C-alpha cells in the first residue's frame, strides 16, 4: 500500500545514526589504547581488533546494507561482497571475543607464567591469522556456495537488469542452509558456548582459589590454638607440621618472601623444642607466630583476596560483551532458522526483518559503553581525551 520510499526512509535515517556512533565511540577506545600505557597489555590488543571490526561497521557495513535493500541491479558475483562483508566482520569479533576469553582463563589458571605464554609479538600474529580465516569464512558464498547459478527470472526481468545480472538481495543471492548451518550453527553457536564454557572455568578457579587462601587462613589460626590449649609434646608437634604444610603452601618478593620466611623459621625452630620434650618452652615459640601473623601474613592475604576479587570484577565486564553480542545477532538468526526449518510458516514481516538487521548493527556501539561503566582505566582516559581535545 505505501510507497516503499517511506518505509525506507526510516531504515536508512536509522542506519546512518548508528554508522555515526560506531565511528565515533570505537575510535576513542583505540585512541585511549594508543593514549595510555596502563591500557598496552595483550587482553586490550582483542579490544582494539575488536573496536576495528566495529569501525568498519560504520564505513562499509551499513553503508553496504543499504544499497542492498534497495535491490538495485548488479552481477550476482558483486552483490554477494555488499552482501557477505558483514558476515567477515562478524567473523572477527567472535574471534576476538574467543581469545580474550582465553586470555583472561591463562592469567587465572596460570598467572606465574602469563608473561611467557601471552606475548604481545604473539597476539598480533593471532590477530593477523584470524582476519585472514574471517574472510575465508564470510566470504565463502563467493566460491561457490551460491544461487546465482538458480536465478530469480521473475525479479530479474521486472527489475529491467542486464546480462548476467540478478536483483541484488540478500536472501535471493545467498542460500539459506548457508546461513543456517555454516554461518549460525558451526561459525556462531559453537564458539558462543565455548565462551560460556571458558567463562564457567574462570569464576570457578577464581572461587576455588579463593576458597584456599581461607581455608589455609582457617587452618594457621585454629591450630595455633591447639598450641596453647595442648597437654603434650607431640600436641604441639602434630599441630606445628600441619602449620608448617599449610604456610609453605600459603606461600606456593616485596617482603612476601621474607614475612614467610620468617613464619617457617619459627614454625621450624618451635618443632625441635616439641620434638625434644620441652612443652612449654614450645608453647612459648609458638605465640611468636601471632606478631608475624598480623604483620606479614595479614597483609599477604588482603592483596590476594583484592588481586582475585578484581579478576572476577574485570572478567563479569567482558563477560557482558559476550552476553550482548548474542542478544543482538540471535534475534536475526532466529528468524533464519524460521525460514529454512519451517516451509509452512510465513516469513517474518518485513519491519521484523529489518528490526533484527538494525538490531544487530546496534552491537557495535554497546562495546565501548562497557568499558566506560565498568573499566575505570578507560572511563578516565575517555574523560582525559574528552576534556583536554576541545
Ligand atoms: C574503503 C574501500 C576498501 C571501500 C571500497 C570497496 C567498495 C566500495 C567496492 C569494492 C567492490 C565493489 C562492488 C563489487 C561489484 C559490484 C557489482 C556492480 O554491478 C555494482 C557495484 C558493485 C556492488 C561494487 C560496488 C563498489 C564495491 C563494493
Ligand atoms: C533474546 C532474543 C534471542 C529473543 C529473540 C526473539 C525473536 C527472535 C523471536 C521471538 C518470537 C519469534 C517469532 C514467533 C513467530 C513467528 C511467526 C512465523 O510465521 C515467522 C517467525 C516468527 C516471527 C518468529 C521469529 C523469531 C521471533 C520473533
Ligand atoms: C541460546 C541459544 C543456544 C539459542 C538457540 C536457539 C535455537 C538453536 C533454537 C531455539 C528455538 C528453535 C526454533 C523453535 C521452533 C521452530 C519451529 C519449527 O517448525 C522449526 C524449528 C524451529 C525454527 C526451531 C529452530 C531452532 C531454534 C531456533
Ligand atoms: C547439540 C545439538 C545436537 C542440538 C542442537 C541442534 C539443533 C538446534 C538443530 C540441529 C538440526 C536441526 C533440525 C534439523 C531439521 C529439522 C526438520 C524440520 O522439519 C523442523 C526443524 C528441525 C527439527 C531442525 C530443528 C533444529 C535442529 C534440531
Ligand atoms: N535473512 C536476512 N535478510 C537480510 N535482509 C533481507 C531482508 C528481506 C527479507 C525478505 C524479503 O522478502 C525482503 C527483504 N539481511 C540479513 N542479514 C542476516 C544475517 C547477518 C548475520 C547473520 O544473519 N540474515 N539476513
Ligand atoms: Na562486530
Amino acid at each position: 500500500g505505501a510507497p516503499p520510499i517511506m518505509g525506507s526512509s526510516v531504515y536508512i535515517t536509522v542506519e546512518l545514526a548508528i554508522a555515526v556512533l560506531a565511528i565515533l565511540g570505537n575510535v576513542l577506545v583505540c585512541w585511549a589504547v594508543w593514549l595510555n600505557s596502563n591500557l598496552q597489555n595483550v587482553t586490550n590488543y582483542f579490544v582494539v581488533s575488536l573496536a576495528a571490526a566495529d569501525i568498519a561497521v560504520g564505513v562499509l557495513a551499513i553503508p553496504f546494507a543499504i544499497t542492498i535493500s534497495t535491490g538495485f541491479c548488479a552481477a550476482c558475483h558483486g552483490c554477494l561482497f555488499i552482501a557477505c562483508f558483514v558476515l567477515v566482520l562478524t567473523q572477527s569479533s567472535i574471534f576476538s571475543l574467543l581469545a580474550i576469553a582465553i586470555d583472561r582463563y591463562i592469567a587465572i589458571r596460570i598467572p606465574l607464567r602469563y608473561n611467557g605464554l601471552v606475548t604481545g609479538t604473539r597476539a598480533k600474529g593471532i590477530i593477523a591469522i584470524c582476519w585472514v580465516l574471517s574472510f575465508a569464512i564470510g566470504l565463502t558464498p563467493m566460491l561457490g556456495w551460491n544461487n546465482c547459478g538458480q536465478p530469480k527470472e521473475g525479479k530479474n526481468h521486472s527489475q529491467g537488469c542486464g546480462e548476467g545480472q540478478v536483483a541484488c538481495l540478500f536472501e535471493d543471492v545467498v542460500p539459506m542452509n548457508y546461513m543456517v548451518y555454516f554461518n549460525f550453527f558451526a561459525c556462531v553457536l559453537v564458539p558462543l558456548l565455548l565462551m560460556l564454557g571458558v567463562y564457567l572455568r574462570i569464576f570457578l578457579a577464581a572461587r576455588r582459589q579463593l576458597a584456599d587462601l581461607e581455608d589455609n587462613w582457617e587452618t594457621l589460626n585454629d591450630n595455633l590454638k591447639v598450641i596453647e590449649k595442648a597437654d603434650n609434646a607431640a600436641q604441639v608437634k602434630d599441630a606445628l607440621t600441619k602449620m608448617r604444610a599449610a604456610a609453605l603452601d600459603a606461600q606456593k618478593m616485596k617482603d612476601f618472601r621474607h614475612g614467610f620466611d620468617i613464619l617457617v623459621g619459627q614454625i621450624d625452630d618451635a618443632l625441635k623444642l616439641a620434638n625434644e620434650g620441652k612443652v612449654k618452652e614450645a608453647q612459648a615459640a609458638a605465640e611468636q607466630l601471632k606478631t608475624t601473623r598480623n604483620a606479614y601474613i595479614q597483609k599477604y592475604l588482603e592483596r590476594a583476596r583484592s588481586t582475585l576479587q578484581k579478576e572476577v570484577h574485570a572478567a563479569k565486564s567482558l563477560a557482558i560483551i559476550v552476553g550482548l553480542f548474542a542478544l543482538c545477532w540471535l534475534p536475526l538468526h532466529i528468524i533464519n532458522c524460521f525460514t529454512f526449518f519451517c516451509p509452512d510458516c510465513s516469513h517474518a514481516p518485513l519491519w521484523l526483518m529489518y528490526l533484527a538487521i538494525v538490531l544487530s548493527h546496534t552491537n557495535s556501539v554497546v562495546n565501548p559503553f562497557i568499558y566506560a561503566y565498568r573499566i575505570r582505566e578507560f572511563r578516565q582516559t575517555f574523560r582525559k581525551i574528552i576534556r583536554s581535545h576541545v
